[PDB]
């Protein structure tokens, strides 16, 4: 190795009401202890703290652990951020920038798409998920089975994870069967498949030179062997609403950087608030959904607990532990990412190497050069349903549609028409003809 090469040396998790500072503090204290050196000496050596977004929250965490770092960072929103952050400080440790960095996050118990209803995460993921159902040509009930078969192995791992907050294990049948208890929320998801905790996570990272200076046992060092960060264009510009090629590209580029192939990976933690971003990696990569290696280390999002923002740092922590236990093997972490907007991948191993710079910037500019699908904001005429969702938590039930015209440009529409909503809830709408009427609040729709 080169002395500037970055290693993860300490990881920390905590579950418990404590403040969000207090929770990140508890996890940070465990990261400092995990490294096997004197915590206080390590704390004095920290030059940067970075926190994920939930006052100076990163400096309060620092004061609490005995650190006085020159830089404090408050990162941008999104589930990609823990892994984006680890990659960014890896790179800066590799150059002449930083030497000891602490990353942490926590959570407490306490445009033209906006005006159409796309405000929360679930309704928007519904559209992507129904778009993937279109491309695969699966029926509604068939797809619902696929989702339950993907997620049941998740909740099993989740139930044996002590860091999981109040988890019950669920069978495939239990997830797929609509009851008064497991009722339809947003199409196509039943309640048990989408669902508040106290938890903190921290990562301690260093140059190999700082690890020796500070007295950190070598059996604790883990390398970030591969990495990539990718980004999609806004939802209605995407070539296929049912896929995210940027996520797959990130995975493949991170694989290249490590010098390995998909078969060489021993363990996966794939980000899973909804089935889609998991499915999507599987579709573009060849990885089977029932792969014996497993697709989660943590148990995943519905089941593990949490809002979604700081989830992947628990992933990274589990990856790092699992890799110390199986020295020489490789672990992939995937972090999502808005409305499948962002994806960040890290591959971890005890096997040493020099930091390899990734090709994300040039891969991003290639994907940015792809043609964008055209949008008609004020659509007036006859169109085809490309994808849809329904809000079952509203009365009357409310449909959101992305459509196509004859022109081939996309639009959005909202609908409470009793006739149309019956087709979206109880049948198979893809491709059905509808008539859309413009309006500056929402475009409305009805059958043809």
């Amino acid at each position: 190795v080169d002395p500037r090469t970055p290693v993860i040396v300490g990881v920390g998790q905590f579950t418990e009401g404590m403040s969000s500072v207090e929770l990140a503090t508890e996890a940070a204290k465990a990261a400092l202890h995990d490294c096997g050196a004197d915590a206080d000496t390590v704390a004095r050596a920290i030059d940067t703290v970075a926190g994920t977004r939930q006052s100076n929250y990163p400096r309060s965490v620092a004061r609490n652990i005995g650190a006085d770092p020159a830089h404090a960072v408050l990162e941008v929103i999104g589930g990609q951020s823990p892994q984006h952050l680890a990659t960014e400080f890896g790179g800066k440790i590799a150059a002449g920038e930083n030497d000891v960095v602490l990353i942490f996050g926590s959570e407490n118990t306490s445009e033209y798409t906006i005006r159409h209803g796309l405000i929360g995460a679930p309704v928007q993921y519904g559209l992507l998920e129904n778009a993937r159902r279109a491309r695969l040509g699966l029926s509604v009930a068939d797809y619902r089975l696929a989702m339950a078969e993907l997620f049941a192995p998740f909740s099993k791992v989740a139930a044996k994870n002590p860091y999981s907050s109040a988890p019950t294990e669920r069978s495939v049948e239990e997830l797929l069967t609509v009851t008064a208890s497991n009722r339809m929320i947003v199409d196509p998801y039943p309640r048990l498949m989408v669902a508040q905790v106290n938890q903190g996570a921290a990562l301690l990272m260093m140059s190999v030179e700082s690890a020796r200076k500070l007295g950190v046992p070598e059996e604790k060092w883990v390398y970030l062997r591969g990495h990539a960060d990718m980004k999609e264009p806004k939802l209605l510009e995407r070539a296929d609403i049912g896929a995210s090629p940027a996520s797959v590209t990130a995975v493949n580029e991170a694989l290249r950087v490590a010098g390995i192939g998909l078969d060489d990976v021993a363990a996966f933690d794939l980000y899973s608030c909804f089935p889609f971003p998991v499915f999507n990696i599987c579709d573009g990569t060849g990885l089977a959904t029932d792969d014996p290696r497993g697709l989660t280390l943590t148990g995943g999002l519905p089941f593990f607990g949490g809002l979604g923002n700081n989830y992947s740092m628990h992933g990274i922590a589990e990856a790092v532990n699992e890799m110390r236990d199986k020295p020489g093997q490789f672990a992939l972490v995937g972090a999502n990412g808005g409305i499948a907007s962002k994806y960040s991948v890290g591959i971890y191993s005890t096997e040493p190497a020099d930091w390899v710079a990734d090709n994300s910037a040039q891969l991003q500019a290639e994907h940015d050069a792809q043609p964008k699908v055209a949008i008609t904001e004020k659509a007036d005429g006859t169109g085809t349903i490309e994808t849809y969702t329904v809000r079952y938590d509203w009365t009357p039930h409310t449909g959101i549609i992305i459509g196509r015209l004859d022109d081939g440009s996309r639009f959005l529409a909202k609908t409470k028409d009793e006739d149309l909503v019956k087709l979206l809830s109880e049948g198979d709408p893809i491709g059905a003809k509808i008539v859309v009427t413009p309006g500056e609040k929402s475009n409305r729709a009805v059958l043809a």
